[PDB]
């Protein structure tokens, strides 16, 4: 069994699949902290878990002109200054079962959890290709290739891309990370070190990383280029045609309800709505937005967080809003958030629905009812 | 009449004010071509146009010491090399028609046509800014801050600001543009020198340019402080705190349908479907769906235009879609706009009013009818 050397896991999460392990912390914890911890923090694995020996392990990276740096884990800790980066990752599968629900969808089936948060540590992925030679800049269009030590069974590993400039900007603080809420990256999350990719779908975030490529191309990782982009309603399998849509790399605003629970029955007299928002490419988010009728009239909720520096907002915002709410009555709780460009949310999922499941956006309604 | 010597106008505008002048060219226009003609480009002015002797104009542009430097329209050509950019200026109250429609709103009643598309000559405002002695990058957050020649009653002249690393950054292109479409900037357009914010709300390009000057606060203007800011659909004159919002700078993703007009009677066997979309952020438009049917079922328009760089689609995309129609039906169509963030735009209007009537982009609606 390929598996049988994966990590233990906490046991309350909310697991879609065994083998290969996916899985989300229970809605009730998931915005009880601002940061997630590693325990809970959710898990999204293609294949099995890479077992590493931390002293035998070299991360390559190749030069400019065709050479090869090696580094180990010593020397990515010890040659770059550390730099922390509190940052979300979002799967692009977030919210996958709402799609479903409008046609059904291949896919995991995730609820509102494929999201969590954490203070990263490790070296600027800039530092270390100025350190292997290349230039800030570099004329055209280029891509640094991540490719991870996962590998399926013809061989192939899990890979993706990101823009060079993106790679190479001070303020887009992508990190080559060794640790996580302060302590080593957990197997689940790539130890020894992973790409850490701010405000950027969680598929880029490339875990368990052995390589680092400058190339005039995207990956040409299956996952790069036939997996991981947003189609037309109308599109299906029969129809789907790769080239025509961008991979996704920033992801657009989102938000969700974690308290109260669908189907749950609350107390009369006041009641304390939660939840989590965020916007990719470091777009703030700058209100939410609750009702309690389905949609029909809204009340601002109040946002826990502290500012980020302009562009930079990298974190989601946790918000609660205390309501009343009169005995024996039905509520339909939505919320939608607004980001820094003023990018908004749909009201509805079917005219977002696409067949791989992903980009699932639109408001988040909680039905509960009030006791007498 | 303070609006005496204001430039006469091409007569097929829609005008929605004279004093001061306001209007947008007519929508069986507006997309007939990816540059807007000059003497069709929508014009909103909160002020009369000032009269501009051009050899006695000066601009004045703060040093980093408190200096001023005075620059001719002769020099700000011949200093600095000239750098076009092709752009589309949309204002914050494009749409605002639709928006009255749910509740009474404030504001000039635009419909679709408040926004138009120009390549535009100039001056990189960031080279004019090292000349000025400025570095490449200031500590902290800084502004740009920019005063018009046009000045209300009170002598308060029209103003905005961008944040200082927009004005800096090669890549954000702001220029001090002095021609328009390969002439002279036109009278209502800001001559002799204006500035152009790609990306950015049609508010901070101010027209009719007397100052820059850089400042660790955002303009004090009316403009920048208490209007162009966005709220929540509960929030009225009463209750609204414009230190709750950000000012808008950069756009949501936006469409609209040009061609057929409302009301339409079109003749059965094929229907050629057009219309605009663009995304702000220098965020290009990857996809445009079209309903015929009230929004239940989508088809993916042709875009028209050639690629910018990443990070740099300035300019809208022109759309297309030519579909059969029966004789004797009616029509409900549709389009929705997605950019390279996949941000989409939401399906109604009311869950996205606010008082001001700005940021109008749920879905735009056509109703037409297939003549027999
Ligand atoms: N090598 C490796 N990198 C990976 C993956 C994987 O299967 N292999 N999954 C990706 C995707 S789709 C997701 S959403 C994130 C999830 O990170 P997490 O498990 O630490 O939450 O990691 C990404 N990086
Ligand atoms: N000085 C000056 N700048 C101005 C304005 C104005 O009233 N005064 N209007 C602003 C706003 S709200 C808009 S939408 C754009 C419109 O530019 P246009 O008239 O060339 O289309 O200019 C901006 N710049
Ligand atoms: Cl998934
Ligand atoms: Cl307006
Ligand atoms: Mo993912
Ligand atoms: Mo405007």
């Amino acid at each position: 069994d390929p598996f049988a050397g994966d990590p233990p896991r906490h046991p309350g999460l909310r697991v879609n699949s065994q083998k290969p392990f996916n899985a989300e912390p229970p809605a009730e914890l998931l915005a009880e902290r601002f940061l997630t911890p590693n325990e809970l923090f959710f898990t999204r694995n293609h294949l099995p878990v890479p077992a590493v020996e931390p002293s035998s392990y070299r991360l390559r990276v190749d030069g400019p002109g065709g050479g090869t740096l090696s580094l180990s884990l010593a020397e990515l800790r010890s040659r770059f200054p550390k730099h922390e980066v509190t940052a979300t990752l979002q799967c692009a599968g977030n919210r996958r079962s709402e799609m479903s629900r409008v046609r059904p969808v291949k896919g995991l089936p995730w609820d509102i959890g494929a999201i969590s948060t954490a203070r990263w540590g490790g070296a600027r992925l800039r530092d270390v290709l100025l350190h292997a030679g290349f230039p800030e800049e570099l004329q055209g269009e280029w891509h640094v290739c991540f490719e991870g030590l996962d590998a399926d069974p013809g061989g192939a590993p899990y890979g993706a891309s990101i823009p060079y400039g993106r790679a190479l900007s001070p303020a887009a603080d992508v990190l080559l990370a060794y640790e996580m809420n302060g302590t080593e990256l957990p197997r689940d999350h790539g130890f020894p070190v992973r790409v850490v990719v701010p405000g950027v779908v969680g598929a880029r975030s490339v875990k368990w990383l052995r390589r680092v490529a400058v190339s005039p191309d995207e990956s040409p990782s299956h996952w790069q280029q036939n997996d991981y982009k947003g189609f037309s309603p109308c599109v299906d399998w029969d129809t789907v045609d790769y080239r025509t849509a961008p991979a996704i790399q920033e992801l657009p605003v989102q938000s969700a309800v974690t308290q109260p629970r669908p189907g749950a029955a609350v107390p009369p007299g006041e009641l304390t709505v939660k939840g989590y928002a965020w916007s990719g490419g470091g777009r703030e988010v700058v209100r939410v937005d609750v009702s309690l009728d389905g949609g029909r009239t809204w009340k601002v909720a109040r946002l826990m967080g502290d500012k980020a520096p302009p562009g930079r907002a990298w974190a989601w915002a946790l918000w609660e809003l205390t309501v009343p709410v009169e005995a024996g009555t039905e509520l339909e709780i939505v919320c939608k958030a607004v980001d820094s460009s003023y990018n908004v949310q749909p009201d509805s999922v079917a005219p977002i629905w696409n067949l791989r499941g992903v980009l699932s956006t639109a408001w988040h309604r909680v039905r509960v009812s009030v006791q007498d």
